[PDB]
């Protein structure tokens, strides 16, 4: 027998009517969804990335895969204590996902993190929105959550160009495309 | 003889006029105020608390009146480099909080938690208030400074109504209401 | 409702006679009332020193309060072993603490460090008679650590009357009065 | 081929006189089997409680007997120091012991912890004798030791106490009495 | 050969607008230039300051421009990562700080200070613009980011403000102006 | 009024057999009293051993009974956690302990040394037939556990083995057997 | 004036028969010789490695050769304490390691690699060898110890294979075959 | 108003002849000037550095440019106590730098670590120098502190030139020139 | 030009009679001569000490005189506290200590520790009358940080006395006295 | 029963002649009796400096003493490694140091920076010999070893010169000259 | 397939002629394989001391030949640095080594101790030359890094001749020679 119902929002301690913190928790669990996919995917990289760079993207990977856990850690708590019930079913966590996941199997270095920028890339246009929303709605709380999250991952996106830019010191020596 | 009259707002070395100044560091005296009463209210109830869960809400109390006392600290500072006064005497730190202390003795655990909940929730009020107030007026230092604040007074609040949840591993071996 | 009135003394679990427990938990409140004055006292002080020795005074107060602090901790936990109830109230505070609050506002250096240092003469005072009674009434563990906080305030005592002392490097090259 | 006699005080390096040093070093025995008893029974206590306080009261006892292996190690190198020979077998450590250990099997969670503060108080009982010997006899270094230990030692005996104390946060939904 | 070309923007991996990056990232690199000159004068005066406060000021000249540093390197790369490019050279940093450097030579301990307030006002000056700038333009990655340095940015003006405060200990003993 | 009583093995989370349990158990309470009167050796002569190499022996015994305390720990945990009853009065202490601890009395060092290398390899046996044990009854985690203390627990009878060697820097000056 | 001789085995203190000592420190002696060769080789690599991979690979020969040289402590402190002789003379490491060392000279990155590859795999031939043997003797210990440093042998081996798949961030720019 | 003129040198408290301190102070300016270059050029090269060799190069230029920071601080510290006055203007440090800065924008990985590799070069030439006339002016303090900084800077120019040889692991998968 | 003159007691900012801060005073500058004499000593030994046990003696000589500087800070400050005047020219230290220095030149490593003991003993003589005084004259302060510095003192020799011990190791293997 | 005679040099160990060895180390004894008056000068110092300054200065001379202690200890430690005898008493220390101690009783703060600047002077001046010597006679160790101290012990000189400079943030309010 | 041959010198990236790096590491590369052995000797002596010093002696083998390793680690890079190229081989590291390895088999501790001083002395005397040539041949890197080296490998040599100096406690109780 249950106590909170998903989809449901229930009363929060902190004098929030339900018209903010329902689209608010909302939002967070399209957010929680997102990151947990994309952790899963990060931590599968980190996993079989090999090559040349194979060591320099193993510890990224591996760095972004916890950094992103932390985020999930903030809106999974201030999800709950909004009154909002968090996601973790696989099957509702993949239907509320702002991206597809990669594929099982292993791609190429450059492959992964092409899918890792476009991951990061959706997650932002919806964290730009749910930040919007809660100013709106005067949750400055989550507001400010949110765009300490959106910092950390814009920089993750920018690392993640940084690494696709066609640029090399072995084209001192090699033969280029 | 003084260098600084209570009630009254000095030079600032941030080129923020006296029509912010004033109002925000009226605000930041009343919050101020009201988060000694908290510290002290907390650091009662980690002196007194009691009971099956005595351990867990020791803790609790005790990381509580410590967040609360760096809360001070920071708002403090600004306090007096926006060029007011803080407040610091009994009495006026009783006329400013902004919410009613327990009284002397020793409640039940349950009643402490309530107390100390209502507390959370009559400073989250100013503290959005205040923001608001600091954002129009166009001082995003003080408006950030009490965002960071409110987040985490929102997860005290958070954890505070978790402990009032009428929910326990007893139930399954005691008898209910 | 109540479980335990202020003024009141119950049973302790340290073998300790209520004849010796009132006294001291007695004489522990008005220690803890007039330390908490003390560490917003200095609080105060940390907040709004300036001048030429404004970064040494800054770290100074802000040392001596978090020393205060720890005084305040040993003492209100064990005030309430021995089956007191502690003060918490700004109203009790005001007249259980041995001296004068600073009024508010902003003094000079020359004076905060000048009342600091009669604050904790004053607590000198207290504590020296509250030890004095705690041996003398069988109590080894009240009398020790009276005389832990007694070492360090004193200490403070020292540092106090030493800023105070009339030597600067400035009269080499500055009149003197 | 042994070389000191369990019963026998000898040479110590401090100048205390052998009249003083044998009644201390027995007390030292007494004190010293007491909390190898306590620390057995506290680690027993962390091994098999259970119950809905099960993680407080798991962490509670691992934090005591540490506390306690503490005390054992500076009792015994004093003990030693002052010519002594410290007890360390089990059936002497039986009979010094000021208190009956806990029986084998497992017991409740109340009642666990009623035993353990039994056993300190107990403990108290016996410190505050020796203390007093050791004041009296001129050995102001045991008389210090032992207050410090008696300090821990009656504040072990209030969180023991608090556990006690019939007040819940479940009160408020289950049915007392 | 060149990979990007000073004064242009780039590509930006986190889905904003040109309208967005190009005045964000200029902005930027006023206030990176900035700061590389108060790093520089803060290091400065580190290096040179002597007198009676001389210790308190040379620890805090060091701290403050380590302070600094990070302010720098966080915009930097962001600077980078929104598609502009960061300025690096001497005579380009001359021509976009927004105050004008203390000249070659050791001024006084006070003329310091005040050189060191101005610069730190400029700067509170254009980033508050700069953060308002961000606001309407939508980015609020580069706004929170501003704001962060900011709050830091006005800490520092306050402690330098109480530096330059006409109180001193010493005017217990010496004669005034 | 038990719960459980000593002597017989109860219920278990771990889907193991009773009839793996049951023996299990009562071989992790024979190592729980062999290791626990093993720690009380090791601490009695880190109390005593005094002469030329009392440094390195005091280090060394010390080290020795944290680590057997380790021991200690992980067992009377398992050993619960397979519904056992640990052993904690010292009475049945020493009925199960597989060798006879030192007797009271300081002993030479080389005599110390040499019964502290009996208990160990008292231990050894024990364990290695445990081991042996739990390997054919399938408690894959109980034959790991013993591994990770056979390891350890060699490593310590190396150590005495080495203190016991007959050689010394002293053979270059001073006269042999 | 020699004690023990290479070759022979000697006294252990961990009752083990020296039926199963002799080869256990025999296979003991050829690891040691052999993680001495890969020791040195990693150095080596350290020293020498160029490219643009530089960087990556130099920092992970340094933690390559950290990692063999713990093993190599574990070996010879075990070895030695089962009444072995450790290998430990330029000539006879030579003889007993498992695979021939790097040629002098510098080699390239990939060849660097491909050596270390082959030298980790030939050492996960004897350790697997030896980890039979010591299960087959009955020593316990010994396998445990081999097996702890199989997993990060075959780790190592990874790592090893990773660095050297044919895929790169640089194929999306540079033209393969 | 000044107390001590840019290119003019006063009096040391450490007893060196101004023949001494003038021409060596003047080094320093040199060698500070360039340091600080030499940090703005490998800040840069941190922020915009892009490709396959991203985060490794990354994170060397961060390090390169704390390390140099450590030599700008003992410079800029040591040359002040010699009576001197340190440069810190955007103009003066460019007519002292001993080697021309990276024009503004983004060059190549290749290109970036070739001009680092140049300025790190006549940086060792100046030092050598100064070092030089150090020693031989009798200076020890000054002759040793150019040396700590030499080992240093030389070890970067090694770091350099093994990113920029011409071997990689992609060589075994990719055309050569 | 003095401000105060050796010999005489000044103010304190303690409420302490003169007729107690003057006795106390000259005891701690006679304990604090007597410390600095030991610390010089333990120093000269940890210098010189060699043979088998130079490791150990090497080791404990060491925290020794580290332990002792210790003493030495806590006392010269609460003298200077007390309104005294702390002796510091070697003349003044010979006349005050309490013990005659070990003469110029290396002992052996026996005598050494023998000197050590005698000198520990002379101060804990000084210390117990110095205390007993302060307690008879009311200062609690005193008396309490005399009793710390007792314990740590009695330890010291504690071990030294069982370094003079007559057991060893090679009793097993070289012939006796 | 002495073993080496205060005055001569005996065997070291590291192939020096003891025609080097002899003046080294009694250059040695000077340097280390001449630490040994200024640590104990800073050590008054940091007990008794008062005024306005106070917090600095006590901070500072602590800071000092402190690395004066480091120097003692190296020097100590490399005098006897090389034969020689280490001064340690009282009146063979008053001989060799090459300045004299301020007098007892306090004096003011500006005259105890100046004693302990010319202090610092005076062992420059021996250092700068002493390591010529070092040089000449072809003890690389030592020559290295005077240098590391020098550079600090030139930089207090620094430290001391910049708290005696004619220079206020009171100039500002308070009366010159 | 190489791409360099041990035995040539190759180019350098720090300014220096090949006829200073030609014969600087070839210097490199005979202390390097030094070094080399006396780490396999030093962990040698490790592995097997024993006897009544033998704790000591394992802790300082231990300390030894990790601080030979961290001057094994500084040579090979800077050897690579200068363009050399350095040796590997147990053959090559046979024929360059300065002192012949001890012999397999275990030897008395005081023939390790004296077979590590006569290593030392041997690497000493190398050192002093290699020293001694850079500084000829104007390599002040090489020449500083060595005089480094020089001053912990003395120190090692200090250390190694006390631990065999005719001195012990055992003198007061057992025969001497
Ligand atoms: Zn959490
Ligand atoms: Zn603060
Ligand atoms: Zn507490
Ligand atoms: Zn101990
Ligand atoms: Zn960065
Ligand atoms: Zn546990
Ligand atoms: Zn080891
Ligand atoms: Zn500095
Ligand atoms: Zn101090
Ligand atoms: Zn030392
Ligand atoms: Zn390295």
């Amino acid at each position: 027998t249950l106590l909170r119902n998903f989809g449901n929002v229930y009363d929060n301690p902190v004098l929030l009517d339900r018209s903010v913190t329902a689209p608010v928790t909302e939002g967070f669990n399209v957010v929680l969804a997102s990151f947990q996919a994309l952790y899963l995917q990060y931590q599968k990289h980190h996993f079989v990335v090999e090559g040349s760079e194979f060591y320099s993207l193993h510890e990224f990977f591996n760095e972004s895969y916890n950094q992103v856990q932390d985020h999930i850690h903030e809106i999974g708590e201030r999800l709950d204590g909004l009154g909002g019930v968090p996601v973790a079913t696989f099957s509702k966590l993949a239907e509320l996902t702002c991206f597809e996941q990669e594929s099982e199997g292993v791609y190429s270095s450059r492959q992964m993190v092409e899918n890792d920028l476009a991951a990061e890339q959706a997650i932002i246009g919806v964290i730009r929105r749910q930040a919007a929303q809660a100013e709106s709605l005067g949750d400055r709380g989550t507001r400010y959550l949110y765009e300490k999250i959106l910092l950390k991952t814009e920089e993750r996106a920018y690392h993640l160009s940084h690494f696709l830019a066609k640029d090399s010191l072995t084209l001192g020596f090699v033969q280029a495309a």
